DNA sequence: GTGACCTGAGTCAGTGAGTACGCCA
DNA sequence: GGCGTACTCACTGACTCAGGTCAC
């Protein structure tokens, strides 16, 4: 967390720090992550601010060419710890991969919901279970969040208390706003929420029921990728593992295919199928990843805990 | 290949060529290559100087007429690094060539990063399998660049684990300003090596996410030809290849288009379309190359790298 | 045509012929085209000067009106270089024309290129069969230069070899004054030997790439009309095909318009739009010539150069 | 042979750029 | 297999002539 307000220190104005702040900026990285295009419309900034706070955050960051060393240095921060049920994390050998868009694009019945669950009581795994992880949101776009569910799943992990694992945040979105504010409040500044989760329980199915039609494509999807931006800035930011789910749709034309289409295809790191097939059980995909190859997996909700 | 403080030893001001180092110049060729009004634009140098200067610079490279042999005698060395399978450096006659600028573009999970990956470590090769005897600068600006296949992409290609991470150079450029920035510093600082093969992985990807919407579109996209410009300006000043990704955007008529318009699709030299395949085989098109013929491969991503 | 120094020798002094020699001006048809407000602005040169100088260069070439009968003996006797396919060639009623400005724009993948690398070779040709018998110059701004291409037009036509390699003469333009001096040193490479083919391989891409906003709009068309008025003195004093090539903008309001507004498009005699029909066929529409109708025709480009 | 004085009058336009964005049984 | 809508960006500079009137 190196943030605006440690930038005062550096020499900035302290109004035009607190001018930023009260926009969506919270940090040296999030301006260091913006143009001078971004800064030049900030009221207040004009022209001048904006290009020697561009300046300061480029020195104070070492935001130049590495050699990668450090960043397999980097990796060790990052845990995958999603036991699921069964055969999570050993073929799935990245189920929480941090900073990085892990997308549960999946059908319903295939416990979407239910593996959100489990991923947000993993995330808060002690040290003792392979990495002990922080928690800092979960956005419950559709209104499906039934924490006696992340009771269930902490008895299984051996977790007695569930209210210590009560995610931080238990916000909704009502519309296609996809909750603007809470990315710039929850920019995880604090000495809690390192190598959280960030949850987006169906990110783009407001932008389904609010946005219509072709007549609004354009915005919904322009709107989905600044969106998308902020959850990539957020993981940049420190490290996070942003894990967002999506439904699919049906291919009338002549069975999944995507819902934002390749906004979300490229945007996202490490994207995800989930299926039904046949018995209670279901299967998954492992799907895209760079680093991880095609595969398929086998897992089994239970009532006291579930796995994917 | 030699570098800008030459020109001071042939009796250019001191003065003036750190002044030009730091303007953004860092090669005999840098000053060159530009016009006059950049030169002019540039602090502490009047009319007389820039002109001079221009003199000066073209004084020493040969700015003329070489019959199309000399370029054929100059076109015998042209390093093509291979891109590991057999049928992916046929349908690209011996592989890329060095000093042109090479664009692979698809939907997700095709590859471009792998074909990235595995042909990167082909050029800290012997020309014996195609190699380059350079190094690499991988530029990534989405994170992509996950670390495990970085370490574990060594056990085929013949060489040490140590002299392949050691032989790369990645930065972030989380910014459309970072990456002529770090276009900028990458000039800099590798004239005094021999690099082959500079990779800027996702020039498109910041071109979306930052300037959103129209009205705003225009100075994104002369954002972009400024990057792509000094882009070209790295092949001619150190016979490099300096291979792009792009992105792809569902072209709704009321599915497949590469985003960056027409600015991208005509500063690339070569155009690859990696596509999703019957099953885990890819198929690899040559979509825009001005000596290869349009055709396909069937590039299989093993764990090794790209193969057949 | 004759050189500037052809009458210098028994009339104005060499030393100012020298000193005139400087300012890009090769030839006495040169210096006949010259108007006096741009020869007052070089050194040494007076009003006295200056006068005399113009009227002995009006004295050497024909300057007022001719009856248009001479002067369609004079076109019934250019000569149309054939474009290698031979539905291109009744389309632009014999192929590329000589002695005038040729501009061909498209999107990427329409061989703008390839035409060109096939009109080199085809440059060369005899009478009977080809276009103008002569070296081919190619200017050259984009380093999609292909030697490689040129020799397989050369199997076809029978005229193999690398004779045609010795024959093309290869600028490569850097920037816009550079693209612009050029044509100073490309000047006096046409007096003393013959050219049949000026291929500037992209007339505006560094227009495009170099002046940036709006602020410089006004100033990049001003230079560009400068660059295609010379461009029109060496195609009428040479008689050489100019043969330039314009990229495409996408218009926004309302789908693909040529980048250069209203300066370029009123001065490049014939236009066509270059358009990717199906399969590996691509389309040639005309756009804007003064004697030829607006049809569109086809092509496509094969192994061997851009025929049927 | 001696002996300086007095400011008026405005002008004349130019240059286009730049695509995005899946949907539904 | 019948489905549309979205707008903002700016800098440019060189220019000349014209005179004529007196007494102590
Ligand atoms: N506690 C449980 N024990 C066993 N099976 C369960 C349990 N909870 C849910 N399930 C099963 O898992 C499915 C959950 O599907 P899910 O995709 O999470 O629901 P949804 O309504 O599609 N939510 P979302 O996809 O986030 O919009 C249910 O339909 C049941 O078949
Ligand atoms: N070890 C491996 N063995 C086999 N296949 C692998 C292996 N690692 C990666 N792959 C495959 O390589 C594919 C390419 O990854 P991909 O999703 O294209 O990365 P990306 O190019 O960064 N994504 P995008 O930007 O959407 O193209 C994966 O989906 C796997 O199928
Ligand atoms: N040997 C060949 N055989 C057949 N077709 C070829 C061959 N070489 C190139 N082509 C075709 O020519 C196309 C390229 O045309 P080109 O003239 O390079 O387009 P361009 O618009 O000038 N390129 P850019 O630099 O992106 O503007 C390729 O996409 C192929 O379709
Ligand atoms: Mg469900
Ligand atoms: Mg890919
Ligand atoms: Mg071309």
């Amino acid at each position: 967390p190196q943030p605006i307000s440690r930038l005062e220190q550096c020499g900035i104005n302290a109004n035009d720090v607190k001018k930023l702040e009260e926009a969506g900026y919270h940090t040296v990285e999030a301006v260091a992550y913006a143009p001078k295009k971004e800064l030049i419309n900030i009221k207040g900034i004009s022209e001048a601010k904006a290009d020697k706070i561009l300046t300061e955050a480029a020195k104070l960051v070492p935001m130049g060419f590495t050699t990668a060393t450090e960043f397999h240095q980097r990796r060790s921060e990052i845990i995958q710890i999603t036991t699921g049920s069964k055969e999570l994390d050993k073929l799935l050998q990245g189920g929480i991969e941090t900073g990085s868009i892990t997308e549960m694009f999946g059908e319903f019945r295939t416990g979407k919901t239910q593996i959100c669950h489990t991923l947000a009581v993993t995330c808060q795994l002690p040290i003792d279970r392979g990495g002990g992880e922080g928690k800092a949101m979960y956005i419950d776009t559709e209104g499906t969040f039934r924490p006696e569910r992340l009771l269930a799943v902490a008895e299984r992990y051996g977790l007695s208390g569930s209210d210590v694992l009560d995610n931080v945040a238990y916000a909704r979105g009502f519309n296609t706003d996809h909750q603007t504010q809470l990315l710039y409040q929850a920019e995880d500044m604090m000495v809690e929420s390192r190598y959280a989760l960030l949850i987006v329980d169906s990110a783009t199915a407001l932008y389904r029921t609010d946005y219509s039609g072709r007549g609004e494509l354009s915005a919904r999807q322009m709107h989905l990728a600044r969106f998308l931006r902020m959850l990539l800035r957020l993981a940049d930011e420190f490290g996070v593992a942003v894990v967002i789910t999506n439904q699919v749709v049906a291919q009338v034309d002549g069975p999944k295919k995507p819902i934002g289409g390749n906004i979300i295809a490229h945007a996202s790191t490490t994207r995800l199928y989930l299926r039904k097939g046949r018995g209670e059980t279901r299967i998954c995909k492992i799907y895209d990843s760079p680093c991880l190859p095609e595969a398929e997996a086998m897992f089994a909700i239970n009532a006291d805990g579930v796995g994917d």
